[PDB]
């Protein structure tokens, strides 16, 4: 038994399955999916924060944007729906008419994901399960259905892990003024004891109804309720020792840390487990305004995954479904490309560990990443080099044998001074898909 | 006026009437009284705590037991009521069809009790008064009646003090998981600010409606509400200076401490006022599974009372009535035996004080207890010795006169070394009921 | 054992010996006894606090008054000792050349006192024992003798209980500014962590070196050190269960409360143990400026002790010795006359308890006080009535036998309406000393 | 950098080197080594705590036992050294005249230890380095040498990791009363702000002077100083990321947990890093009263290390040197036999990981332990089976090749039901030392 106290909770570390899975699908789906609109400004971390909330690229932030009169969202909303059309009205238009949880789960498995995490309640406070603490939920309005539970049954039947996302730090059903600048976040929150109970009661409810594999909180936890987390974490781990929690609660305990777009992204091995998340585009919620120019290409997806895993992280790729429950083609296609790549190269990803260094580069500038499986070291090039002569800067090996990963063909190499030289027969080079991958054995 | 602060509340000590009363009746009555069932495993303090909650002898813990699938209670419940029969359904079958508060009060007075304390809300959260904070109460469900108030009017008319018991530390209407081990108690509680208000509002309600003589809390008080107790105690004492509170709140203040079965039972004079409680059997709530083999015999009751009073305590004997409001015969009979004994010997009990030592024994092993009334010392044998020659080990007296209590007959004695010898004419010995009692005067 | 927490410390209550002792001697002696000077302005509680610190009648406040320039003390010091004579210089004049502790203990025993409490350190911070935590003490300076130790031995030898007074709240060795108004006390204090450790250590030292029967703190305890008291009190009681503690610490626990001159004086029975304290004159420290007109007369002292005792308290009468270790004649005379009355009527004071009411008055206004001893009720007249017929207003008796206390002579009485009438033969009235004492027996 | 807050410090986890090291030497050496005496009553966890401090088998508790008069230690001290010989006087006898640190480091390296942790200050408060915060240290008294420093250099020279033990929780230089029951520990502690600064400063000093690989605190950290730990740990890790900290601080952070004799010993895999600690006999300090009957045999030591290691821990074996700086022969002999077994089987211990289960047993009860190295699984018998046919209960294998570890000889096996059967030729069995070791490869 874990006791409700931080020294005791410390005993729980990130479970094996989370560390070994290296890819998960995040799903931001909610009534905001109906208007599905946002100005695709840029990535978090590179857009100046004095403009960010005013031209918010995160479509799930639609209601906050709508509350800022004279903001692209406002003008858009009025022109499209009218002024006499409140944001909550979207809960009624959120009908998930074409939703099929099993087709969703099939897709995530084909994409190579090993876990899934849907938003059970986002900042707008709309709940996707039949909670007994609010009527603003999917059983009573719109879909007339328990979205979280139905998706959980499907995910689990497809053999994948199931976690839940909850916006504990923000709930627009409890505030009126929108966030215009980062500083507003320090005082524009529910703030009441009522809200702290509520968040607690709702996460306890999700633990009792679905016993999620991951508790993914966002935006910190209500100051008044932080001490509650000792009990909730103890309660959770005693029912599910293989469960886990992220680092956005703002308390002493967490099993893995998180980075979002440019924010808190590590340039090298961090020394603790973490997970990277971002959308396929610039939004988490569906944005009908995004074109492929705003999205990662399958190749960049592969590169992102590789960089992440070589640094000890997991990638939590987000998909943003439509109000009718379908996944936009641009996203579905990218997911499949990635799934294809993972089918060929997955053995140098899943179940791997970090090596001594995560990164390297060739004399010509192609970047490289490493992953380990005992005595096996995988060398992953972010691209496929043209010349059969490959020079890796600042690297030597006491291996003795280096194979071309996909064919298994023994290759010739030698440490030439501070570098390492390997010859890769263009026949092999041409067999690789987005990344040249070699396996070295020490 | 007492101010709402511990240094000030300290000014209030256990009132005279509580110290002088030495016997009270506890009443655990609730919807759990309907199924009235528990495996009579043994006494608290002697049953291993890794099995205790799984074969709980406390029938009022029926709902907790029911929540542990595959527990005797579960198997029993399913076989008798069925799976589709929730615990709350018992509030509707709790009809107190044959209840007569005055007959209850008559009985407690005949038994020699000077105060009474019914459970107003037990761990299952069902309330026995028409509280305005919950519908799960006896006015709205089952008895369709204010049980607490009606019993209070009857007790008070019979001339006895009236207190109330409240389960502040536990409320199963606010949790889902049952207690399986002692450690669970540290995190499986309401935990919310809502619950802390609720407990406060409900005890304030009982103070305003019935101004009880004793506030008997159980299982500690919600951490979030501890500071509230400064105000509630001040409020209470300023309306009733002769009121009192027990020690199960977990705050700096209390008027008297408590011991339950083997738990915290003193082996000698403690040095502060306390009260002992236990059932006539092994349960507090009615257990149709208990036979006389599980209950104290009138003689053991008398002994328990005597040991307790000689150590400065009060005995709070519990009776567990049936769903129809009647008191099982096995319990009624024991109560009357005790009442009979108190009629003869009461003057060496009520209004007494502890002496220099509480205990002694005869050369043959019969145990003895002392009580005082100024210059009068009562000597109470836990049994009636056969020989007319009685030898008390490790005791001397500078009295000069020793009388046989019931007849008042001057007896012959002398301090023989480290012992004391008294001759008790078998005519007298044979006049005593369960205890030989002598009175010495210094 | 007692634990270091308020809930557990609550268990300790005022010891029997303190309760039964009814009189103790307070001794304020220190380097302030050398100048031994103050403006005897009036009693505490009757002098407006806007003038108090400027015309302070407490001679032990000399250093504080000295720091307020243009203060009678200031003018007096400069003409007597000079501007360049620092207060601290008095430790070198404090020689106690004529001190004889056994003579003191003897006088206190003859005076009827059952315990003694000397100032071990007063507000000026000079310590009367060889503490290891400051050189400003009596073993290193002045007397070069452990006054506390020598006195503790002598009091004990005389068979008297010994306690210690400590100034936890003020220590002028840690401040520079004087106290000019009550408000100043809110911020002119040591304030440091260092001082809170210092006071804890010094009291621990007194407990270790002398295991006092009473820990009598004054002026509150440093806020930073308040939590330490749980630890200090548990330590103390664990070494000396029959030890006791007063109420001037500013924390939840205490064994008895205190009243000083008019400050906090009960008009009636309080409901808890307390003690009244005052000088024989208007100061605690020796004041050469006080004459008989500033002191209580033997008669007023007896009256005082009776009033207090009848209200459930102990009288802690103060003596203020000279710098040489002698006790001024005026003080001695009053102690001896009080001891003489206590030799006659001790039995109606020592070991008594409060009755139903503390007070009454005769038809022509002679005040009456009551005390108890089981069934014996003492009736103390604050003075001796001249007529033989005596009418006590608002008092009835259900005794049957009223005696004259000194002779035992049975007297004639009858309840006449809401009063009680009694005949006391002048030959008896003529035998009493300052109080007519009757003894009723119900 | 790590920040001074628990959320950030969580990032630091037990370093790789500690995890891989599997054995370390603890050294309890101090002025208590001079009397070097204790009643070897039994193992911690098996001696009732009502007698423990009165018959303490931990010789380094000598000062505490000495303060309990009429204690075997007390009687022994008075007949040997005399009533007037204060404990502190041992610092003058503590001369370490025959000490040779390189000889110690050498013995620890031969014994198979990969790290060393000496007592820098034990409960008696005497410091084995020239601290600037107390004169009661080894540079000023006794040896007049920096023992910690000299030992740190020697251990490092021998290629071993060096950590420090510090008694944060107890320091008998700040108390006067002994510990007689566990409960006493709740209040007999330094308690001051001064001591909390002292302990922080002393540990900061150890970090500054020696940058230890392990900070091993004992007995909790002063409550007043707990917040300081955030600052101290951030400081430490920022200077030495590969440094580590144990779990005896009473705060949220720690890198590895600890078990002592029976206290906190896991019956199975724990799920976190931990370390078992014990003396070779029943004491940590040298005890002249212990003979071979109180010590572990080489065989039991090997068994111990294997059990621990298979459960994921490190064994921290204690040595207790004499006052002269020599290590008793009995101790030395056991260290050398253990080093001899480690020279043979080191490869199945060092740098291993836990397997699926830690344990198993043969059909006739020989206990079995498992450890791992990638695909290689070590099978360690706690003893050498006499027959050649060996039956492991409840174990199946999916390897295909099991070898004899010392020879490499491939052996014959088959899964027979819920068991595994194997033939080990006696010529092989005859080559093993205390343990039969098999190596399976799946
Ligand atoms: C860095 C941060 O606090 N982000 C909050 C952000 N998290 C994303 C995964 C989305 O759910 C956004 O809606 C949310 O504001
Ligand atoms: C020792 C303790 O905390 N007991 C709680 C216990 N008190 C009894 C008098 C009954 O009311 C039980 O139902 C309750 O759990
Ligand atoms: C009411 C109060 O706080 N009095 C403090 C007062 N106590 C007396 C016994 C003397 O020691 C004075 O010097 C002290 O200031
Ligand atoms: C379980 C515990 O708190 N043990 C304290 C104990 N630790 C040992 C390694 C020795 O240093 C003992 O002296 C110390 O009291």
């Amino acid at each position: 038994r874990y006791k409700p106290d931080w020294e005791s909770l410390r005993e729980h570390t990130v479970p094996k399955w989370f560390d070994k899975a290296k890819f998960g699908i995040f799903i931001h789906w909610g009534i905001y999916s109906v208007p599905g609109w946002a100005t695709p400004t840029g990535e978090l971390g590179k857009v100046p924060m004095d403009a960010w909330f005013f031209q918010n690229p995160y479509a799930e932030w639609y209601e906050n944007s709508l509350r800022i009169k004279e903001s692209p969202t406002w003008e858009y909303h009025v022109k499209t729906y009218g002024e006499n059309f409140e944001y909550e009205k979207f809960a009624d238009l959120f009908t998930a008419e074409k939703w099929d949880p099993q087709e969703w789960a099939d897709l995530f498995k084909k994409a190579g994901a090993k876990y899934v995490i849907p938003t059970t309640k986002h900042h707008d406070g709309f709940c996707l399960w039949g909670t007994k603490y609010t009527d603003f939920n999917s059983v009573k309005r719109g879909p007339k259905r328990d979205l979280v539970g139905d998706l959980a049954k499907a995910v689990r039947e497809a053999g994948l892990r199931f976690g839940v996302y909850y916006s504990g730090g923000l709930d627009w059903r409890f505030t009126t003024e929108p966030i215009r600048y980062p500083e507003d976040l320090s005082y524009i929150r529910p703030n009441t004891y009522e809200y702290a109970d509520y968040a607690y009661k709702q996460v306890m409810e999700l633990v009792d109804l679905y016993l999620p594999d991951v508790l993914w909180n966002d935006m910190g936890w209500p100051e008044k309720g932080k001490e509650d987390l000792k009990y909730l974490f103890a309660y959770y781990y005693n029912k599910h020792p293989e469960g886990s929690v992220n680092d956005r609660w703002g308390v002493p305990h967490w099993d893995f840390k998180t980075a979002e777009y440019h924010v808190n992204y590590p340039g090298d091995l961090p020394g603790y487990k973490w997970e990277f998340t971002r959308g396929i585009g610039l939004s988490f919620g569906y944005n009908r305004n995004e074109g492929p120019e705003h999205m990662l290409s399958v190749e960049q997806l592969v590169y992102t995954l590789v960089d992440v895993v070589s640094k000890g992280g997991n990638l939590l790729l987000n998909v943003g479904p439509k109000g009718d429950g379908t996944i936009p083609d641009l996203q579905k296609e990218r997911l499949l490309g990635l799934g294809e790549w993972l089918r060929k190269y997955g053995d140098a990803i899943y179940g791997t560990s970090v090596w001594e260094r995560c990164c390297a580069k060739t004399e010509d500038g192609t970047e490289i990443r490493f992953t380990r499986k005992c005595n096996r070291i995988f060398v992953i090039f972010l691209g496929i080099p043209t010349g059969e002569k490959i020079v890796i800067e600042d690297l030597n090996l006491s291996a003795g044998t280096v194979r071309h990963f996909l064919t298994g063909e023994r290759l010739s190499f030698k440490n030439v001074g501070k570098n390492l030289e390997i010859t890769v027969p263009k026949k092999l080079l041409e067999t690789d898909s987005i990344t040249l991958v070699l396996e070295a054995v020490e």
